[PDB]
Parts: structure tokens; C-alpha cells; sequence
């Protein structure tokens, strides 16, 4: 019976990045800059603030007035229309523009020691003390009672255990910040709720949600009857999946990656393969980016993309030279072009590293006979890349701009046939999609680069074409883990997502062939540490 | 108050369809056989007396409080928890004596020519219906399940003493000898519809008929996570009136009817390759398991022939529109006229040469097109044949596709295939199949389409010594013409029927062996022949 319980005490806050990497929950916690917010506007942390602190259910009110009366030995409490409370530090409420003030439909109340009453209302409480908190809400008719802090409000609430929920708004930038949030003990909290990512007045932020850790219902049975031919598989047990099945909303977009891991482990199909190493297999999922909000690079582990850049505009360059590659030390494609992969392949006749005619030359010589790596093929076969930029900029409602790798003719002199089979582009309002369809998807090594390759090719395709990136679609055929990543996959899938980076390109590349290495930056990358999946 | 509320009391039966055709209409009374000379029509449907044994013995006794108040209120009143099971004097004596009195029941049986004298079995005796609201009064019990005779049935419903009837649809035809009643449209509406199954020979599923009226503290949290919720078209409700009147949706047609109301009620307008412009949205995908049906669709009229004839062409690598015209299929007639193949610049092309479409790529990809009467044996990668050896000798690649869109070759088609590829899928002898499919006619072509690539994943599997699993459809541009919207909302207010099954001819072992009559669609149950256009 705890007075946090009773009351229905919850803490509100925003906190982003503090300018001085290992990164925590404790990386968010910048608050205030000289008695005002460490940013601009955020917008959309302002609309859910705002809906959280004035949202009231009527019909649940009784079973709370029940318990607050129960609670103090007393059969009733003491206009009628239901609202929150909500506390303030002095320094906050001072901070608070005056004609924001008092904050509509809520009972603003404000802890300070040098206020007194009657220079304000009786409409607008004040206290003292901590306790004369308890006492007021004691004889009030409120649905909920939130702490919307000053770094001193938080720090005392929370020592002091009176906060049930902690509502806490990951803003996923760095401010000058001179208060902060108190370092939550994850021994007393714990996050039961992540939202989607969002952008917002130029940063990503979420939503997260810590709880205080405890140390017709005639169509209900229609439900039960229509499971009643319903189905461990294979042998993962709960005690490994913990945090991921303690959490109740998982809304972030990480979690279409990982909840797919989750599946392929609980149902997936025990499998041989060419590797000799054993898959648990699926067949046919879809993901979904929402690119115009984020970059999907996965926060659970530490993903790098000079290579998978490198990579990209290499095939855009229609390379198929394995040596450029390894002379700027991007390694992907070094085991194909051995010596041993080759003779295996039965191209005895191929050049070491010479890869044969793989995407970069299906991209821009579709149907060109392939000689070798070095030969001039310029104005030879199909410029598929340079058709459906044509197609973007000129036809954009075409159902037809698609770019393939999957040349059957070819097939056997590539070091082998591509994973990642063909991309198809839509356009609507000035906005592209990316739809990726991948035959063999290796969900704890590969999936998560191809996610940042296609996604990086997608805003590379919009900016060139002058339209704004909107979703990138991954389409997994034979979607399968590898036995040898079965812990590393437990591990991550027991991490909570960090809000997700943002790509920025050097808006003055115009043309498909311009980029370089240097025009592409990830900004404000929280990761959790490296996992080596093997 | 209602009886049949206070004391909740459901019909459950199980009707198949009975011996009265090539024009036959269907409706729900389509559905009505019960039984035949005094026994059940059918020898043994193992999945109806699952269904049947769940519901009449599930309990929910934290919910029965509730019901002893309100039966308790209606009537001025103050071991594990059973249903009451009523049935007729000639269902009990159908019964055999080890399945009798039925097991964690209570059981009733109405009979006015039988005393309890009569009865060794704990069972209650009523002589009248009357005296069943008595008896009811008098007990504890969760729900009660009158099991029929159609003498009870009938009275029953007649006295309007049923609040749901769980009615499974068998689809298969028997001698019958006694009749569910017809059932009053105005007095009971279908509100839940199951997955549909397959159990000994034959497909079947379970809806619900309704008489019509003629911590909760994460529910908070799920109401903040949903503060950004903003429907664009000029889509009326009432337009979708039965549609959005059903509780469960479970039957997989609705996977195909979800997609067209999604692409109506969110869909993007856009202008297309033919002037009458569309509603679309890009990526989604549909999944058949072709192990229980056979999906060919229930709320509109469809026939195979055509299709199959176009895939037997397909697999003899014909591009010569004459022979499915010499047929009665026109599928292709238009894409094969003098006009649509100039306006396609091929000036040089015979009328009805469609060029090295589908049956081309799979049987000979890469060979140099002359014309659809040439020759092309040992010419171009017979790609139809790969994937068979690929499915039977080394079923774990993930690289068994077949590919259409040759990059090379589509300007010299007729048009660019809308099917891309298709990607098998190997585990436990059997087969599964993704079709992507980058341009999909969601009124006309996608229900041909669905039939298309589920029988040809039948006729792969047979040939390869496996059993059919899923076909996945992933679907690209997903569009909705103007010109179909009208027929659509028709058809969406349709309720499916139990799917058809497909049998094939088990003698055809080889893929090349396949004719029109080794090919049985059987049961197909399905509504009005619809002209999508005006
Ligand atoms: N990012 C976010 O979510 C939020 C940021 N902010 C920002 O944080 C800063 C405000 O933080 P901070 O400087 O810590 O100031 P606070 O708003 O926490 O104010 C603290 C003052 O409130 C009173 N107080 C605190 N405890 C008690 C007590 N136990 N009994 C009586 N009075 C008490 C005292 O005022 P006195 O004794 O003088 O009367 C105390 O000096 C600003 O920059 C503001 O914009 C504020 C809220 C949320
Ligand atoms: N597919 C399905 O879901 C079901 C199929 N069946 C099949 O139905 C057939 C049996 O049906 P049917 O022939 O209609 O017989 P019923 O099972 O409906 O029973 C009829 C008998 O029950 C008694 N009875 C009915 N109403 C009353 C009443 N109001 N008061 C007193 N007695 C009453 C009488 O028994 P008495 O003669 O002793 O007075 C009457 O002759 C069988 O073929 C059985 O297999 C049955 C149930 C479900
Ligand atoms: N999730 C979350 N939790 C929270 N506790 C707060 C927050 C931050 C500072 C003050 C207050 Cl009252 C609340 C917010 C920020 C959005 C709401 O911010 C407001 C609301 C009303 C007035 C206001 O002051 C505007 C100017 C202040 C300045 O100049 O810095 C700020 N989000
Ligand atoms: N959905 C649904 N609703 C229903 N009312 C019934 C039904 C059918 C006949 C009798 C009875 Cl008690 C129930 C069923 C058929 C499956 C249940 O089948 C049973 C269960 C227990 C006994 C039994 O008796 C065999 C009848 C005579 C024969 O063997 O032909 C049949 N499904
Ligand atoms: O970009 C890539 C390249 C490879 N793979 C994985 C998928 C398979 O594990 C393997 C490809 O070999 P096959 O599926 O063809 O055997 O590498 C990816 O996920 N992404
Ligand atoms: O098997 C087929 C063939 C065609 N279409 C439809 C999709 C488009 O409406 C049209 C092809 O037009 P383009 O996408 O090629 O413009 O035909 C199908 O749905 N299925």
C-alpha cells in the first residue's frame, strides 16, 4: 500500500544530449539552460506533453477516489469536471511564460518555500514541503497527479519513491545544458514501453516508459473458440528472452527487425545449408522504414557504413573489380574472389578478385557480354540505373522502375548470384519508396547492413531525382539465422532500442555518379556496445 | 429482459451441403444438411468434433459472478464449473454408449415418449421447452448448448430462445434427410467468420450468427503512444455497412478484401499508363496455405479454364497468341493486335506474336527472339527445369527462382511482366512458393493471379514428390482503377464461403506433362458473376 500507488504520482520529462563513446539510458538526461528548455522548440514533445498531462478517463475515476478514501479512513473526499494535477518547482514555474500560465484544464500546483497563497489563488495551490503534496491530493478530486519537475523536484520525488511512471521523451540531440535529470537507478525502474521514432523541428526523439519494479465480453469467449486449434519448438527458453517479453509496447521501428529474430528462433525450421553450419529458416517476411522520420541503423549493437558506402558506390560505378575494394581496406566481397571460392564456382578462367558480371554491371551493362573486370564497357548492354532515374524524374506513376541483379544467363559467372534480386520505386507528392526484394537474408550479420545499404541508396535516388525520401520496404525470401549467432541474437534482443540516427548527404550532388565517401554523414548515433555474432 | 440473454442459450450445429447444377445458385441455405436416417450425413469430421467438444465444454468461472447476478436480478433471487448440453430424444439415441452422457457437460434431453426410468446415465429428463427455463433457474452452469435435432432447432428458433447459433459450413455434398432451418437474414446476422481448414476430404469453416436487435493502467499508456493519430478518399461508412459489421475476420479471403479497403479508404490518386488513374499504395503481402484450401475467391464468381490453358502455355515456352485464341482464352488477345504492337514500336512483329514473354524466359532466358514460330530447342537457360532438379536434388538452396523480367529482353514484349519471379521454398517434403509481383490490378487481375501461382505451386510440388504448402503474394503497386470502385464495394460487403479444393491428376510425374482435364476444382461455393466495370 504506497503512497505513489494511491495518489497516481508520475513524473513528465524531456531530456536530450549534453555536449563535453559509451552510451546508456544516462546519455539522455540534459534538462534545462539557464532557467529555460536546452532547445528551440520541440513541437511534437510540446502536443504529447500537453495530451499526457491533460488526458482524464471519468469512468475510471471511482475505483481511484475509492482507494484515496479507503486509504485515509474517510467515506468521501471532501465544479465537477475531472482533471490532473500538476507540481512545479519554483525556478519551472517562473520559467513558464505568464500568459501560459496558469496551464489549462490542470490544478497547477507549485513547491516553494518564498511563494504564498494569496498573491495567487486558491485555484492555483502551493506548498511548502513535500508532505503538504500527500495532503492537498488528499482532499482533491483529480484523475492523476504528474511531476513535471525542475532537476530539484525529480531528484527529491523520486529519492523519496513517490513516482509510480516515469514518462521520459528521448530528444536525440546535444544542447548546452546547465541541469539535468537524475541518473535513474534500474534497480528501481525499469522501461516497460518504447514508442515510435519520430522527427521533429530537425532531431529524432521517442517515447519511452519506466514503472517502479515490484521488489461484450461475449465476443471474448467468440476469441477462445476460434483459437481452439491453436499450437518449445526449438530449444530457447522464456528466462532468455526477459526484457524483450517484459516489455508490453514495442513500437519502435527496430523491433520489426528483432521481433523477426524472435520468430525465426521460436518457430523457425531446423536447416542444413551450402555453409554446413545449420539455420533456424522462415519464409516470406516484410519490414517497413519510415525514412522521412529516421535512418534505420540498429541501435541494439554498433553497425559501421564506410564499407557498405564504399560497396554502393562502387556498384554504381559498375565495378566488378574486387580490388578496389580491397585497396581501401572494405573486405565484404574478399572470400568471393579467392582463388578457392572461384575454383569451387568452377570459374577456373576468372582472375583472382575478378568477380564477374555481380550488381554493378547488371546495374549499367544489363546483357553485355562480360569479358573481364578490366575491360571498357562503356554504352555496352542495358543502364538500368540510368533508366529509372530517367523513369523518376519523367514518368513517375510508371509501375515499371525496377532495378534487377538477377540476370539469369549470367547467374554462373558470378562469384555467386546476388541476394538482394531487384529494387521497385513509387512516387507520390514529391516522395520515393523503395521496395527491396532479398532471396536469402541472414538476419544477424547481413540483414542489418542491407537495411542501412538500401535506405542509404533510397535518400542517394530521391536526391538526385528532387523528390523526399519516404519508406524503404526489405522483402525477406529464405530469412534464416545461423546456429553459431543463436547467443549473440539472445543478448541483443534483451536490449531497448535507442532513438535511431539521422543520414545527411551534401545537398549539392545532383547526379547518381557524384557522390563520394565524404557526402554522407550519420549524425547523433546512440548504439549500444559491439556484439560479434559468431 | 431476453430468456435467451439471461440464461445464455446457443445453437451449435454442423451443415453440409445436400443432393438436389451448372448454373446452381448459392447462399447460406446452401449449408443445411444435418443428418440421414437418424444418424450424422458424413463418417467423421475430426476438426468439427474438436470445435464442437471445445466450445460446448470451455468455462470462463471469474466470469460467472457476473452471470449468477444477472440470472439471479431476472428471476428476485439472492466442483468445476459446466455448460448445460440440450438435445432432442433421437440425437441422444444416435449417440453411441461409451461417448454418453457427454463428458464435463451437464446433459438434457427433451422427449415426451421416454421418462428418467428410461435412463440408466446422469441426465435431466424435460418434457417441454418450458421447463428447460426452469430447470436453468435451478442450476449453476456457465452457458447452455441446444445440439439439435431439427425438431429442436426448429423450436427454438421459432420461439426465438437462441442469442448466437456456432454453425460450421461442411463443404461437401451427402444424402440428407433432415434440415437445419432456413435461417430469418432479419432475425440472426453472420458477425464471425474462422480460418477455413481441411479435415477428412473436406474444407470447412465455423461462423457465428447474433440475433440482431429487430491493471487497466497501460490502457492509458496506449492512448499516449497513440497522441500523433492524424482516412483520405471520399469513401462513404455506410458504403461498407456488412464489411465492417464482422467481429472476426479470420477467413483468408478477407487477406485480399483487407487490401482493397485499405487501398480505398488510404490509397494515393494517381494518373497510370492507361488514363482511367487508380488508387494505389506500394507493399503488401498475402498468404494462402495451400495445405488446408485452395483460395480461389468466394465473393465473386471465377473460372480456371483460361488460366490454366495460359499456364500449360507458359510451360511449353509458347509465344503464340493463336493457340490460346484456337482455345476460347483471349487473356492475351488484346496485347497481340496490329495497333497495341505498333504503339509499342514493334512494327516488325506478326499480330498474336507476343514475343519473349513468360514462357520464353522460363524455358529459354537469354536466347536471341525470332519469331513465336521458331525453334529454340538447347537455346537461352531452361530455367523451369533448373528449379525442378534444384527443388528434388538440393531442396535447402536459396536460390531456387524463377525470373520473368529479363532487363535485356522487355521492349521486345508485348508488355513487361507484372509476375517478376517466383522463390521456392523446401522443409519437411514440403513445398512453399513467393510470387513479387510489381503491378497488380487489384479488381480484375489479382484474383486470377492467386489462382494462377497456387495451382502452379500444386503442379510443382506433385512433379517434385511434395506436398503444397504456402503461397506467399507480395504485391508492389497495388492499385484500385476508378473504374472498379463501384463493383468492389459490392463485393466487399460479401460474405466468403468455405474455399474450394484443387486435385490434379497424381499419374503427371514430369512438369511438361500436364493437360486441362488433369485439373478438378471441387466445392467451389461462391456469389454472383460480378462486371467490375459499370
Ligand atoms: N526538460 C524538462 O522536462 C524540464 C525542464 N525544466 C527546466 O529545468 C530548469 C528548472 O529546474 P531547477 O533549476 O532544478 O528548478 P526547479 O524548477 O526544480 O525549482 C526548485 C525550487 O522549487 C522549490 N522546491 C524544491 N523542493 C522543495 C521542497 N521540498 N519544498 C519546498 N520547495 C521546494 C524551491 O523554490 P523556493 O524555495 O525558491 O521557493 C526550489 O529552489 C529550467 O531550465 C526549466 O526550463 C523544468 C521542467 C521539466
Ligand atoms: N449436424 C448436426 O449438427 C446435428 C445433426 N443431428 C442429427 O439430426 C437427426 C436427429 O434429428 P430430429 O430427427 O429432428 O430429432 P431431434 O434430435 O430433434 O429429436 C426429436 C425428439 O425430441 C423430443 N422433443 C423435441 N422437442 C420436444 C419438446 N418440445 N418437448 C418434448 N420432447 C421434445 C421428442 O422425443 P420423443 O419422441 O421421445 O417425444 C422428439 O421426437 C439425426 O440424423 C442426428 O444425427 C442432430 C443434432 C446436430
Ligand atoms: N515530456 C515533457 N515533459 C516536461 N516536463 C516538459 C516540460 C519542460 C519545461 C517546463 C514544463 Cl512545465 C514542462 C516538456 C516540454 C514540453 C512542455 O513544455 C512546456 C509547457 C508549457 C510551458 C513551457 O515553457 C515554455 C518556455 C520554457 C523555456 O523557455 O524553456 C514549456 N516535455
Ligand atoms: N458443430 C457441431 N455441432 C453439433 N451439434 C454436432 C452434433 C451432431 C450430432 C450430435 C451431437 Cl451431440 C452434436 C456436431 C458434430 C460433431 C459433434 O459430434 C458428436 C459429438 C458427440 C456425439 C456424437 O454422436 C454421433 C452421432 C451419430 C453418428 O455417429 O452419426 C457426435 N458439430
Ligand atoms: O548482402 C548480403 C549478402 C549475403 N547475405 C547472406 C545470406 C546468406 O546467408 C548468404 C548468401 O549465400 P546463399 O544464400 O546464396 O547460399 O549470405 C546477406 O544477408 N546479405
Ligand atoms: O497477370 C497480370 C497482368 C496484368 N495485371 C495488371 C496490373 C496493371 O494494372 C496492368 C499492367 O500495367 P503496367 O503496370 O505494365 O503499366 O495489368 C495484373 O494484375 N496481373
Amino acid at each position: 500500500e504506497q503512497v505513489c500507488d494511491v495518489f497516481d504520482i508520475y513524473a513528465i520529462c524531456a531530456c536530450c544530449k549534453v555536449e563535453s563513446e559509451v552510451f546508456n539510458n544516462y546519455t539522455f538526461r540534459g534538462l534545462g539552460n539557464k532557467g529555460v528548455l536546452p532547445w528551440k522548440c520541440i513541437s511534437l514533445d510540446m502536443k504529447y506533453f500537453r495530451a499526457v498531462t491533460t488526458y482524464v478517463n471519468e469512468s475510471k475515476y471511482e475505483k481511484l477516489k475509492y482507494k484515496r478514501c479507503k486509504y485515509l479512513n474517510k467515506e468521501t473526499v471532501d465544479s465537477k469536471k475531472l482533471q490532473n494535477v500538476v507540481v512545479m518547482g519554483r525556478t519551472n514555474w517562473e520559467s513558464i511564460p505568464k500568459k501560459f500560465k496558469p496551464l489549462s484544464n490542470r490544478i497547477n500546483v507549485i513547491l516553494s518555500r518564498t511563494l504564498k497563497k494569496e498573491d495567487f489563488d486558491e485555484d492555483v495551490y502551493i506548498i511548502n514541503k513535500v508532505e503538504d503534496l500527500i495532503v492537498l491530493l488528499g482532499k482533491l478530486n483529480y484523475y492523476k497527479c504528474f511531476i513535471l519537475g525542475g532537476s530539484v523536484v525529480y531528484q527529491e520525488f523520486l529519492e523519496k519513491k513517490l513516482i509510480k511512471k516515469i514518462y521520459f521523451t528521448r530528444i536525440n540531440s546535444t544542447y548546452e545544458c546547465d541541469v539535468f535529470f537524475p541518473e535513474i537507478n534500474e534497480n528501481e525502474y525499469q522501461i516497460i514501453s518504447v514508442s515510435d521514432v519520430y522527427t521533429s523541428n530537425n532531431t529524432t526523439l521517442d517515447f519511452i516508459i519506466y514503472k517502479k519494479t515490484n521488489n461484450d465480453d461475449e465476443e471474448e469467449d467468440d476469441f477462445v473458440y476460434f483459437n481452439f486449434n491453436k499450437e518449445n519448438k526449438n530449444s530457447i527458453h522464456p528466462n532468455d528472452f526477459q526484457i524483450y517479453n517484459s516489455l508490453k509496447y514495442k513500437y519502435h521501428p527496430e523491433y520489426q527487425y528483432l521481433n523477426i529474430i524472435y520468430d525465426i528462433m521460436m518457430n523457425g525450421n531446423k536447416q542444413s545449408d551450402r555453409t554446413g553450419v545449420g539455420v533456424l529458416s522462415k519464409f516470406g517476411y516484410i519490414m517497413k522504414f519510415d525514412l522521412s522520420q529516421y535512418f534505420p541503423l540498429l541501435t541494439t549493437k554498433k553497425l559501421f557504413l564506410r564499407g557498405i558506402i564504399e560497396e554502393l558506390l562502387w556498384f554504381i560505378r559498375g565495378e566488378t573489380n574486387g580490388n578496389t575494394l580491397l585497396n581501401k581496406n572494405v573486405r565484404i566481397w574478399e572470400a568471393n574472389g579467392t582463388r578457392e571460392f572461384l575454383d569451387n564456382r568452377k570459374l577456373f578462367h576468372r582472375e583472382v578478385n575478378d568477380l564477374g558480371p555481380i550488381y554493378g554491371f547488371q546495374w549499367r551493362h544489363f546483357g553485355a557480354e562480360y569479358t573481364n573486370m578490366y575491360d571498357n564497357y562503356e554504352n555496352k548492354g542495358v543502364d538500368q540505373l540510368k533508366n529509372i532515374i530517367n523513369l523518376i524524374k519523367n514518368d513517375p506513376t510508371s509501375r515499371r522502375i525496377l532495378l534487377c541483379a538477377w540476370n539469369v544467363k549470367d547467374l554462373d559467372q558470378m562469384a555467386l548470384p546476388p541476394c538482394h534480386i531487384l529494387c521497385q520505386f513509387y512516387v507520390f507528392d514529391g516522395k520515393l519508396s523503395c521496395i527491396m526484394y532479398q532471396r536469402s537474408c541472414d538476419l544477424g550479420l547481413g540483414v542489418p547492413f542491407n537495411i542501412a545499404s538500401y535506405s542509404i541508396f533510397t535518400h542517394m535516388i530521391a536526391q538526385v531525382c528532387n523528390l523526399q525520401p519516404a519508406q524503404f520496404i526489405h522483402v525477406l525470401g529464405n530469412a534464416h539465422v545461423y546456429n553459431n549467432h543463436i547467443d549473440s541474437l539472445k543478448i541483443q534482443l534483451n536490449r531497448i532500442p535507442y532513438p535511431f540516427p539521422t543520414l545527411k548527404l551534401n545537398p549539392d550532388i545532383k547526379n547518381i555518379e557524384d557522390f563520394t565517401i565524404s557526402d554522407f554523414t550519420i549524425q547523433n548515433y546512440v548504439h549500444h556496445e559491439k556484439i560479434s555474432m559468431d
